[PDB]
């Protein structure tokens, strides 16, 4: 479309040249929350529909956690064309996160580095925000547009498990799925929660709290993992997931690695790297986790998706759903319709009746 090219060539670079990344993001969140968006043209066909996690998803393309940290733009995000929305990460108490600047663009690499450190309005503010539209969400969900809530922990928290348990109790009843985020590179000691003993202990507590919720308010529980795990870590995670009956995995968060070939002046900034240089590392992690869980644990694939091909590669590798964030930073809102339209065309070209037929197809070759 001409809208794609206008945003890609004119609008986004001009926004970029004018505002630093954090300011541009705040403005984007504001515009989104007010529905100030280019025409919602693409109509989802039935072949994009997916049933997973106890829900119908009208299309498999979602917005990744981090864009709407505080639950302010949910409805604007559905209007943008996402088949599902994930907000967060949300920490139990409000906290400011790291000192600025804490987000950096690498235009030459179509990548972003961020070290926000879980800036969050906190559970109580997000709870009230979600309660104010709770019944509208219930209809959205019924209509195939579910809501996920991603949980973090406070910087000064002594007991990580209790932070997550609080999140489950407070936001669990408002969510179609919860995400236990143990893969942020920007909170000290957080990623060590991916280790086998700590993870089993953490998730047992999380699942107990979840199971104590009334039935209609009882979300699926997913774990979001890093792209930088050893083979040992991945095998352990797969084992804990199957031992405890975890409902799904989100694969993956940003990388602390700096792949060879990065050109951006800011490539050596501390933080998690997202976007294009993350893409295949993410796709390969999905492929491994799908195999280790025997295709029985739903995976949401995320990391450097900016096209239908990117989405389909993750789906064929084993993802039932995909998410994007960074692509929006460079292509703007038209990227959502673009990904969906290309995905549908590729599914037809490759002989799939629909998205469901494509999930894990690479493993059956
Ligand atoms: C600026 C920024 C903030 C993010 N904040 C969160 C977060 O709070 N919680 C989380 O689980 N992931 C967070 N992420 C990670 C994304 O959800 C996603 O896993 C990652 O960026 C890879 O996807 P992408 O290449 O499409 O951006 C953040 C990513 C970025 C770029
Ligand atoms: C201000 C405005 N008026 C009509 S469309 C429009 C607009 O393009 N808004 C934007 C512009 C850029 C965006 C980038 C990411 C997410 C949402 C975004 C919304
Ligand atoms: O808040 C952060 O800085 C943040 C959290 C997370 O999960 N992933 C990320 O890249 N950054």
């Amino acid at each position: 479309t001409g809208d794609e090219r206008f945003y890609a060539e004119h609008l986004m670079p001009t926004l970029q040249g004018l505002l630093d990344p954090e300011s541009a993001h705040r403005l984007a969140v504001r515009f989104t929350s007010l529905g100030l968006l280019p025409r919602a043209r693409f109509q989802d066909s039935d072949m994009l529909e997916v049933r997973v996690l106890g829900h119908k998803f009208r299309n498999p393309v979602g917005i990744a956690a981090g864009f709407d940290k505080h639950g302010e733009a949910v409805d604007g995000l559905y209007k943008m064309g996402f088949g599902f929305v994930e907000i967060g990460s949300v920490t139990p108490k409000p906290q400011e996160g790291n000192p600025r600047p804490r987000v950096f663009r690498l235009p030459e690499d179509q990548a972003v580095i961020n070290r926000y450190g879980f800036n969050s309005h906190g559970l109580s503010v997000v709870e009230h925000r979600l309660r104010a539209r709770q019944q509208k969400q219930a209809k959205l969900t019924e209509d195939g547009l579910p809501l996920g809530v991603n949980l973090g922990k406070n910087k000064t928290s002594v007991d990580a498990a209790e932070d997550y348990a609080e999140g489950v109790r407070v936001l669990g009843p408002l969510a179609d799925y919860l995400v236990v985020n143990v893969s942020s590179p920007n909170t000290a000691g957080l990623r060590s929660l991916q280790g086998k003993a700590e993870l089993r202990r953490l998730l047992t507590k999380v699942l107990q709290e979840r199971d104590g919720l009334r039935r209609v308010h009882r979300p699926a529980v997913l774990v979001k993992i890093a792209p930088d795990l050893t083979s040992q870590d991945k095998e352990d995670i797969a084992s804990v997931v199957k031992e405890l009956g975890i409902d799904g995995l989100i694969v993956t968060n940003t990388t602390v690695s700096r792949p060879a070939g990065l050109q951006g002046a800011l490539r050596s900034e501390t933080g998690g790297l997202s976007g294009k240089p993350l893409r295949d590392l993410s796709t390969q992690t999905i492929r491994e986790m799908y195999a280790l869980t025997q295709g029985r644990v739903p995976i949401i694939g995320v990391g450097g998706v900016s096209s239908g091909q990117d989405a389909l590669e993750k789906i064929r590798a084993g993802a039932s759903l995909v998410q994007l964030y960074t692509a929006l930073t460079f292509w703007g809102p038209p990227v959502v319709g673009k990904v969906k339209r290309e995905l549908e065309a590729l599914l037809k070209e490759q002989g799939f009746g629909g998205v469901t037929d494509a999930i894990g197809a690479d493993h059956r070759r």
